């Protein structure tokens, strides 16, 4: 019985709403609050503790970039602040390898991050790792075949089309094939060895566009696009399917939570959160 | 018969309004709007008219950053573009010496200004002159013997306790003593040759306190606290008498006007707003 959680977010500003999808039922569970409002932030689970990494205090009175980490433990609905990351991290990409946490990209103010760095559970410490060969900010990120790739994003200058792939025993990063499409704040995952872009802005519109690339034949190909266009979604796969949640339109603050079903190649509305917001931390427990 | 203008602010969105405030009667006038709308700006009056400096327009289609400069006639109702500044400054400090507007700090996209500017109305031009010493955003700015105070604020990566002063005809700036706490977005002005600031934001908690600061002795006391905390508040003098006008207390958005007597050291609250709101520009006229 595990739950789709979603923390965090933006709507005016930042949120420090946790709440909890039940795709079985279709109920929403109204945890603890984040210690600090955050949008911009990544969620991750390991040994069934969430993670909320990174992200931004968007306030009216000022803003705040995040280099946190936090953990939440959903058998004692309580978050405990961990060690931070060596920088702040606005917009970042984060993905789990062997238990260990790597924090990709993201934004410090005016800084477009391309270092990396891994969290240690055990040891509660991060270590900087091989720096992106890209400067990527609102980057999507997937673990594959115990590889960490880096998905498109914004350099400070272009929105990207690019991607590339870290090796963790050899501590290095190589470019893959560029998506058919640019996308910066797309939602990246893993489904049946496949890595899905679904969404984000390419520098003009927000998109309802979805590609996946293939591994083995080294090709980003078309899916079925979603109903609704938006940038800043959350995503997670649930029980063989992939679910978004939120993001912006260009003008509204999506409350739409959408799943894709890949034996049919199809998209329904499936929820909708309690409230519209973007740039939410989302994963699976 | 002068009134207490105040211009713009922040509610959901940046606002577009221009009302004014008779204090010896409690009446609210509702004058022509601004031509866009503006949070984050500053307002001062030059012979009888009233300017709108900077700000930013933050809506849900998306943020600019304003570099603006617009003149309110009382006597026609209307409002006329002058010449903009050289950047865009977001949460700016503005003063008036000689019938010259001096534009301070403020944000530009993630650039936090040390820069500053003045404006020539008989000229409709702006140049620029010493920057100051710090970056400084959500900058308090008072006039007082002739020099230029920047009070407090946001550097990028700390809110501020600091202060520093201009010297036009020397045309450099010098640190003076800091204040007892950090305020950001505080309510800064002059009243019986003290600088008050009052409110503000540290990072963590919106303020009630209040200080001011004596040149004689070149210290910072405490005075009688306001009855709401709140930062990104407006502020003018009006009859040897301390206006404060809206702002946020870190959940809702202010209506309220708060007068302080510093024959009494005790502040009252003498009106709402139409509506609450912060961000405010404030003039007297
Ligand atoms: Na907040």
């Amino acid at each position: 019985g595990r739950l789709i959680y979603t923390a965090g977010g933006y709507f005016r500003q930042s949120l420090s709403y946790l709440e909890a999808y039940n795709p079985s039922d279709g109920t929403w569970l109204r945890l603890a609050d984040l210690q600090v409002p955050r949008s911009g932030l990544a969620g991750c689970v390991v040994g069934g503790l969430l993670y909320a990494v990174g992200g931004r205090n968007n306030s009216p009175d000022g803003n705040t970039d995040s280099s946190a980490l936090d953990c939440y433990n959903p058998m004692t609905n309580q978050w405990s602040p961990c060690a931070p990351m060596s920088v702040p991290r606005n917009r970042i990409g984060v993905g789990v390898i062997d238990g260990h946490i790597y924090a990709v990209g993201g934004s410090h103010g005016c800084i477009h991050h391309n270092s990396v760095e891994r969290y240690e559970p055990e040891r509660d410490e991060w270590h900087l790792v091989a720096p992106m060969l890209t400067r990527r900010i609102g980057v999507g990120v997937a673990v594959l075949n115990r590889l960490l790739y880096a998905v498109g994003g914004f350099d400070g200058t272009n929105r990207l089309n690019s991607a590339e792939c870290y090796y963790p025993e050899r501590n290095e990063w190589r470019m893959i094939t560029a998506m058919n499409t640019i996308r910066s704040g797309a939602g990246v995952c893993v489904l049946h060895n496949c890595i899905y872009a679904a969404g984000g802005y390419d520098g003009q519109d927000q998109l309802n566009s979805v590609e996946r690339y293939d591994v083995a034949t080294a090709t980003w190909t078309f899916v079925a696009p979603m109903k609704h266009r938006r940038s800043a979604l959350g995503i997670t796969v649930h029980q063989g399917r992939i679910y978004v949640l939120g993001g912006y339109d260009g003008h509204t603050f999506l409350d739409s939570v959408e799943c894709y079903d890949p034996d049919t190649d199809t998209w329904s509305e499936v929820t909708r959160m309690t409230s519209g917001r973007s740039g939410v931390g989302v994963a699976v427990t």
